[PDB]
Order: structure tokens, then C-alpha cells, then sequence
């Protein structure tokens, strides 16, 4: 009752949460045919999020399908290396070592050992990316980062913390990320609850400045803003 693994025709993206909805049924359980007004209504309907927002991911979703000027995408047409999936993902491999769309739990257990308390905050967050992007450079020969998956890895950690927990304080029970990403599958049992106000384009963007804002290089190696 209300969530369902996918099965063999089923597709699924490198993002925890879009999986996660196709899952639940907010999106397509066979995670395709997804157009800008049922991305609207999934977002809105699981996690209140505003329609402005959904409308701006949307639009570098349809990037990623093959097919020009698309009014859909399917959840592994957002797979694809290097349009919107980048490395340095907090719980999957980089594409040169393996695919990059499914969980990893080598990659994941990294990420896990940077949340160092029971309530992850910004400078947590904050700190397991950075490692992910040192690891990455110093391990993947092909290693890069495009200025929009930069934008996307900051604003990733921002989704996690804000549509999952609370965007005020700017934490989120670390409980509720772990099962997200190990299950696929939206933490109610562990007190998660649709938020009742909107999440905004805004509100990514100032938790987006908190991430930057806790990062502390003496020098940055590339791409970390
Ligand atoms: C239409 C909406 C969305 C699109 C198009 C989208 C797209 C993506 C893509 C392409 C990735 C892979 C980036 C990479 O290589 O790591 C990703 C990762 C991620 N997304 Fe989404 N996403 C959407 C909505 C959401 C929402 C609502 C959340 C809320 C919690 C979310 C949380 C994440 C997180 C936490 C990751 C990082 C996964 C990792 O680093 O292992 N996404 N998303
Ligand atoms: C991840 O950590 C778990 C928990 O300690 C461990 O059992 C597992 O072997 C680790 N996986 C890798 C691939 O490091
Ligand atoms: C990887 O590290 C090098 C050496 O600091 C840096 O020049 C480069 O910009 C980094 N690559 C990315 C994509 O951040
Ligand atoms: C710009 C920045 C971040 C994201 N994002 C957030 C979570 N999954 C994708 C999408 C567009
Ligand atoms: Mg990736």
C-alpha cells in the first residue's frame, strides 16, 4: 500500500527523489512520459513544491531526452553523463567507474561518515560534497564539472536539507536522508511530513548561499562554487 519497487520495464534516474516519487505513484510508477504538468502536480502533491520551481527543473529535465524540443522525459534520460547527472554524486559512482544512475553503497558510506551527528545542518551538508568532489578529482582520471552541475551538486544538498526537513532552521533529521537514498522511499514512518508551506525557487537559492557560505578552503581546488 502506497509504495511499489520498480520492476523490469520500469526506468529510474541518478535523482533519489524523482525515484522515490515513481515508487510511491506521484510520478509514473514505469517512470516515463513525464510532462511539466505532472512533474507540477507530483512535486506539489508529495513535497509542496511550488509550481515555478517544478516548471524551472522541468525545463533541464526535457534537455536530457534525445528527442529535441521535448514536452516529456523519461527518469533514465536524466542518466546521461554530463547534461544534467555529474560526478562527485553523494551516493552514486562517477559514470568512468561504473554507471552512474543506481545507488552505491562505497560512494554512499563516504557521504554517510561527513553527517557526524543525529541532525544533519548546512556545514555538515557542506562538508560531505566537498569530499565527494576532492575524492572524485583525485581519483577519476576523466573527473569534471560543468558550471550547471556545479549548480545542481549545491543545490542537491539544499534539496535534501530543505524539502526534507526544515528549511528555517536549514536541518533535516539524518535518519530521514539515509532512508530516502537506501530505500528509496519517502521516511513518513520516521516522522517526515509534508511540509505546509511552499518550498520556492528562493528558498533553494538561500540554502544554495548557506552551502557556499560553509565552505572554508584556504584555497579552493576547482570547482567548489
Ligand atoms: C523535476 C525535478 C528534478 C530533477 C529534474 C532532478 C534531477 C536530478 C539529477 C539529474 C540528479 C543527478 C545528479 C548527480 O549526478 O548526482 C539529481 C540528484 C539529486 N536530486 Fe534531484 N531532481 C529533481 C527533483 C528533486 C527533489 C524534489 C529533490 C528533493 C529532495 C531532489 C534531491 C536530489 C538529491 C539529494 C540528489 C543527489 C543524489 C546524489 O548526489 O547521489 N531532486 N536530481
Ligand atoms: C559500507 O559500510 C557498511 C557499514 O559499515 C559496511 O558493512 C560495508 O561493507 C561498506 N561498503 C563498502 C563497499 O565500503
Ligand atoms: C581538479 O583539481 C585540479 C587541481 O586542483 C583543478 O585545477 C581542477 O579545476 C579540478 N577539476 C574540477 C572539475 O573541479
Ligand atoms: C538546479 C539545482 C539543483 C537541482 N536539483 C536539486 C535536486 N535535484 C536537482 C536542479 C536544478
Ligand atoms: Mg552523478
Amino acid at each position: 500500500s502506497g509504495w511499489q519497487a520498480p520492476g523490469p520495464n520500469d526506468v529510474r534516474a541518478p535523482c533519489p527523489m524523482l525515484n522515490t516519487l515513481a515508487n510511491h505513484g506521484f510520478l509514473p510508477h514505469d517512470g516515463k512520459g513525464i510532462t511539466v504538468n505532472k512533474t507540477i502536480d507530483a512535486l506539489g502533491s508529495a513535497l509542496n513544491i511550488d509550481a515555478n520551481l517544478s516548471t524551472l527543473l522541468f525545463g533541464f529535465a526535457a534537455t536530457t531526452n534525445p528527442q529535441p524540443n521535448a514536452t516529456f522525459f523519461d527518469l533514465d534520460h536524466l542518466s546521461r553523463h554530463n547534461i544534467l547527472e555529474h560526478d562527485a554524486s553523494l551516493s552514486r559512482q562517477d559514470s568512468y567507474f561504473g554507471p552512474a544512475d543506481v545507488f552505491n553503497e562505497a560512494v554512499f558510506n563516504q557521504t554517510k561518515s561527513f553527517w557526524t551527528g543525529d541532525i544533519i545542518d548546512v556545514q555538515m551538508a557542506a562538508n560531505a560534497r566537498i569530499v565527494r568532489l576532492l575524492t572524485s578529482n583525485l581519483t577519476n582520471p576523466e573527473y569534471s564539472l560543468s558550471d550547471l552541475g556545479s549548480a545542481f551538486s549545491i543545490g542537491e544538498s539544499a534539496a535534501y536539507i530543505g524539502i526534507l526537513g526544515d528549511k528555517k532552521s536549514a536541518t533535516v533529521p539524518k535518519s530521514w536522508v539515509e532512508y530516502l537514498f537506501e530505500n528509496e522511499r519517502l521516511p513518513y514512518e520516521l516522522g517526515f511530513k509534508r511540509p505546509n508551506d511552499p518550498f520556492t525557487t528562493d528558498d533553494l537559492g538561500d540554502l544554495s548561499t548557506q552551502i557556499i557560505n560553509a565552505q572554508h578552503f584556504p584555497q579552493s581546488p576547482g570547482k567548489v562554487e
